[PDB]
């Protein structure tokens, strides 16, 4: 679920623009963003991890605020 | 030949705003994206890899649709 | 200190729209973007690090040639 | 606290552990060795002398004269 | 199939092969070490305790009593 | 030139070396363990047989019959 792993892993999230930034605890990054890969949310452009980083990319006209909220929601 | 990567690594191609999102076979983007980078597309601002993704920026006033277009038309 | 960190990792800067692409020579990235995280720096939303290649989210209103220049300028 | 972090860490984490002479394998779902070994790493365990993660695999290199499956045990044991 | 496609893996990714102990050292172009090695953790080799990709290089452990060289020898062999 | 380039690398980016058995264990700061061992391998160092750089661990694989230590104590000495 990914509801439990963004407890677990969501230090924090931000954004700007069309991206949704997430923070994690260090070397979280791709943990996180894989799982929501596999969640596969049509507005999730895409995904990529850095350590502790995920920028997530928004589906024009969504923002990355708006995307962010909904992950920061679960 | 980026060419030939493409059709071995490029799984799908998406875009949002400035940015093309490639993605790859697990593992696949750091191959991929090092090779973008090594023909030295003057649109391409630079490109992050992920494992399975690569986030393309497009230079303004180009977008990451017609970036994304370029790179699956090879 | 980062402007040192920045004579030494710096090979370029870029942008488009909201991101500050910065080029590091092999494997830097993630050596300077963590750097750049621990500055904490309020225009920075959040950096990824790949191999060769950090993407910098300028926070809104700031454009990511903006945050560049300031990263250059160290 | 670290050793209840620790425990949760690896339930959470650890799909399987196995060895071979000095190293002991770490195998984790998608993505999340670094997560795992970033956080053996800050345990500070005398037994490791390093742990270098890929995406869904660590190395933990035992200190001689342990043994990769010694080391194993241990954190089999912290489960 | 699987083996063709390992077969294509290595003969497009497999540079080098070389050894040390229980280790065998695969090197790859820039930034194939996770694909090949993603791939190879996929084929489900008995003789591979585990995998751990750099950017370039790849170190796959032995299963005792298998040594590094034979390892290297049988992902030769596959080319 | 080369050895200057490496001496300050190691100067800049090696925390400590330690090793077990055949490796070499390098620790750096946070991130630089792809900027160290990518240098390294460009060196050309006949006693590594392949290096693997995680966040801030690289493991350096020393070339039979050469160990860990006998390569961590030639590293030490470039700096
Ligand atoms: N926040 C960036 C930079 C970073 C790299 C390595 C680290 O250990 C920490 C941070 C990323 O996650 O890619
Ligand atoms: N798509 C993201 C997340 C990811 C990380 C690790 C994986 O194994 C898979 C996906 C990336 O490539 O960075
Ligand atoms: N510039 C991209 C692609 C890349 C990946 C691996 C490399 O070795 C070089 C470049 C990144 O840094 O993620
Ligand atoms: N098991 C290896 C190879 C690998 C690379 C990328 C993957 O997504 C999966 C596996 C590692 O963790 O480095
Ligand atoms: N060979 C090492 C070090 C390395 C890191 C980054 C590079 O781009 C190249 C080499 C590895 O693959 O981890
Ligand atoms: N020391 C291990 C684990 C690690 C991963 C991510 C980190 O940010 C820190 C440590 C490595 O370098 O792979």
């Amino acid at each position: 679920k990914l509801r439990k792993m963004l407890d677990d892993l969501l230090v924090s999230v931000d954004h700007s623009g069309n991206i949704a930034v997430l923070r994690t605890p260090p070397g979280g990054a791709p943990f996180l963003a894989s799982f929501i890969d596999r969640v596969g949310m049509e507005e999730v452009v895409g995904t990529i991890a850095g350590d502790d980083t995920v920028f997530v990319l928004a589906r024009d006209p969504m923002t990355g605020q708006e995307l962010g909220e909904f992950l920061s929601q679960r």
